[PDB]
């Protein structure tokens, strides 16, 4: 297991994520799934000049998984995946002038819902989880684990856990004020309203 500090500007924007007051949580799931969507878009696209690039899995969609035992839910997708580089280095990176940005803009008046013009719609997992876990495994790389409780570092291992074949799953704990969003009728709502045109099958698991 690697321990990382993130880039200032990163650690800045999370702590302004989890410290400010802000009621409108909800958006997060629509960041996550838009992720997840472009990640999807970049998979088809590559796909078409290198069929080969789906042996690893042809299905496109994104699923939706509540865990009440475990307080957490789950992303899925079957997008392209991220590479170790990508993970560690490379998207937190270009990230940087998107924080920056953003974080200039609420002090001029912004609000945390307009996240996502800046990049970095990811970091609104904080909003709602106490620990976010993204697994994911790229055609050209192994399947990795990062994780990241904020305080200013991430870890990033090998998975061991069960094969993905390709793409990622990002898994929010949720803080225990925050459970509303393992409720079916509240996941079904925030999609509705959020991300009703998003071109790929979404599908939310119910509990046993
Ligand atoms: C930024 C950023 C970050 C993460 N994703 C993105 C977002 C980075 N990004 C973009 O901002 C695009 C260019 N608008 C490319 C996406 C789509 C990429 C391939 N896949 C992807 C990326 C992110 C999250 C989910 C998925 C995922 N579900 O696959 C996750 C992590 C690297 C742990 C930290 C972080 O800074």
């Amino acid at each position: 297991v690697e321990t990382f500090a993130f880039q200032a500007e990163i650690a800045q924007l999370m702590s302004l994520i989890i410290n400010t007051f802000y009621s409108n949580k909800e958006i997060f799931l629509r960041e996550l799934i838009s992720n997840s969507s472009d990640a999807l878009d970049k998979i088809r696209y590559e796909s078409l000049t290198d069929p080969s690039k789906l042996d690893s899995g042809k299905e496109l969609h994104i699923n939706l998984i509540p865990n009440k035992q475990d307080r957490t839910l789950t992303i899925v997708d079957t997008g392209i995946g991220m590479t170790k580089a990508d993970l560690i280095n490379n998207l937190g990176t270009i990230a940087k002038s998107g924080t920056k940005a953003f974080m200039e803009a609420l002090q001029a008046g912004a609000d945390i819902s307009m996240i996502g013009q800046f990049g970095v719609g990811f970091y609104s997992a904080y909003l709602v989880a106490e620990k976010v876990t993204v697994i994911t495994k790229h055609n050209d790389d192994e399947q990795y684990a990062w994780e990241s409780s904020a305080g200013g570092s991430f870890t990033v291992r090998t998975d061991t856990g069960e094969p993905m074949g390709r793409g990622t799953k990002v898994i929010l704990h949720l803080k225990e004020d925050q459970t509303e969003y393992l409720e079916e009728r509240r996941i079904k709502e925030i999609v509705k309203k959020h991300s009703q045109f998003i071109g790929y099958p979404i599908t939310l698991f119910v509990e046993k």
